[PDB]
């Protein structure tokens, strides 16, 4: 209600410890915080966690209680809800051992829960189908920045971090920070009335420009038509599935030359009608550093086909071999499927539609009545938006597994590009045989974090 003042208060926080590492690490917690006066959803709740020097006058790896970053992590994924995390958490999905380390770290940590598409409210509606997640993420900045001061660490250095849905979600707040898009929402729910730019950004394999993906997939998985995606599932490709492909394919060179992506010299990274180009040679290039970083360490770089090693280097590679031997993952439409069984056309469903199409052609070639989700709404949760109406970070660090198909390398790859293009800081890489799965890396991660703020 609007009895909340949520006006935050540290003799909230109590005192606990995790033993980690052959160490136990001291902190202080404070779970539970309604964020908005009129929530939706008991999943719209926050945690807050602070290392115990920080409520002592001491200070952790060179930060302080007025100083230190606030990490802001979820637990979102296949944009299904992401429960209020916690370093004792050990239910999925969590991410409590980054929280470990973050606290470790010197960071505070506020782990705030997220509505999914799944989430109903007390009559039974739908109420967390989009943009209800980022509304949230959103909600839960402007708590913090609101409670300046009052909360500890440094409200004007947050930095969101989450995998896949998650990682498009703190990408999408990186980029659409103050967005007067989401200002209704935020109003409808009782938000803190604050900002909800951003310091940072922490985005492992994210799953975000969902109107693209279909046609960044089949650029890169075309031609091979058997799929494998808990169950084992397979299936081959059926020639309907492969004209689609095939299709899906050529108009991403169409969509790609119109962003007008350039390389660090200057020149317009384009493909031409048959997918091929120095866009291409980009894609390429990323998986020969990924490898020559792995083959340094002794990886047999073999596991996957395609690679030519000359003496000590990985000196090019056979990019549909590598593909071949990477599998495929998903069937056609990879995103927007015919029949709108997956969890993106979920996700653009609404209280009404359990789902919805979100591009022309699968709309067009719908299996099933359906609609198509508004246009406003898809451009809107979609970071790459942002960047060609808000203030964006200024520091982004994304990582997409060499070894992950379940999005195209494409799609991590324009938003770094694109992120490089207009002056932000942007730090990219496609780590060796990494599957899909995040915080695999927190000691380089925390360094680029520490880079940023000491
Ligand atoms: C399965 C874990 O990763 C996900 O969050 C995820 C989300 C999506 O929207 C996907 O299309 C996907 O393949 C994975």
């Amino acid at each position: 209600s609007m009895s909340n003042r949520l006006i935050f208060d540290a003799d909230w926080l109590v005192p606990e410890q995790v033993q980690v590492a052959g160490q136990a690490i001291q902190y202080y917690a404070a779970r539970n915080i309604q964020y908005v006066q009129h929530p939706v959803a008991a999943i719209q709740v926050l945690n807050v966690f602070v290392p115990a020097a920080y409520l002592h006058g001491s200070s952790v790896n060179g930060y302080q209680r007025a100083t230190a970053p606030i990490l802001m992590p979820n637990t979102v994924g296949g944009y299904l809800p992401g429960p209020a995390d916690d370093p004792q958490r050990v239910t999925w999905p969590t991410n409590a051992g980054t929280i470990q380390q973050a606290l470790k770290r010197g960071y505070v940590v506020v782990a705030a829960g997220i509505r999914g598409r799944t989430t109903v409210d007390k009559s039974g509606q739908r109420v967390g189908q989009a943009p209800a997640f980022i509304v949230d993420m959103k909600a839960a900045i402007r708590y913090v920045k609101y409670n300046q001061g009052r909360l500890p660490g440094d409200a004007n250095r947050i930095i969101t971090n989450g995998t896949s849905a998650g990682g498009a979600t703190s990408a999408l707040a990186g980029a659409s920070g103050n967005s007067a898009y989401f200002e209704p929402a935020l109003t409808a729910l009782g938000a803190a009335p604050a900002t909800d730019d951003i310091f940072a950004v922490s985005a492992y394999c994210p799953i975000h420009n969902l109107e693209h993906a279909d046609m960044a997939y089949e650029w890169q998985f075309n031609g091979i038509n058997d799929w494998h995606r808990f169950e084992p599932v397979s299936g081959q490709l059926t020639v309907e599935e492969q004209a689609l492909s095939l299709a899906l394919k050529a108009q991403f060179s169409t969509y790609l030359n119109q962003l007008k992506l350039t390389a660090s010299d200057g020149t317009h990274l384009t493909l031409n009608e048959a997918g091929m180009g120095s866009f291409r040679d980009v894609v390429r290039q990323l998986l020969i550093s990924s490898a020559q970083t792995a083959f340094d360490q002794g990886t047999d770089i073999h596991k996957y086909a395609g690679f030519v090693v000359t003496g000590n280097q990985v000196t090019d590679l056979d990019l549909s071999a590598y593909l071949k031997s990477l599998t495929r993952m998903k069937a056609v439409p990879a995103f927007d499927q015919l029949d709108l069984t997956s969890p993106e056309n979920n996700l653009f469903g609404d209280a009404t539609a359990k789902a919805k199409h979100f591009t022309a052609l699968a709309q067009t070639r719908s299996t099933v009545t359906a609609q198509l989700a508004d246009a406003e709404l898809i451009q809107a949760i979609n970071p790459l938006s942002y960047l060609t109406s808000s203030q964006v970070a200024k520091h982004w660090r994304i990582r997409h597994g060499a070894a992950d198909r379940d999005t195209s390398f494409a799609i991590p790859i324009i938003l770094a590009i694109m992120l490089e293009n207009h002056g932000y800081g942007i730090d990219f890489a496609l780590p060796w045989d990494i599957p899909h799965s995040g915080d695999y890396d927190l000691g380089d991660l925390f360094s680029w974090i520490d880079g940023l703020c000491q």
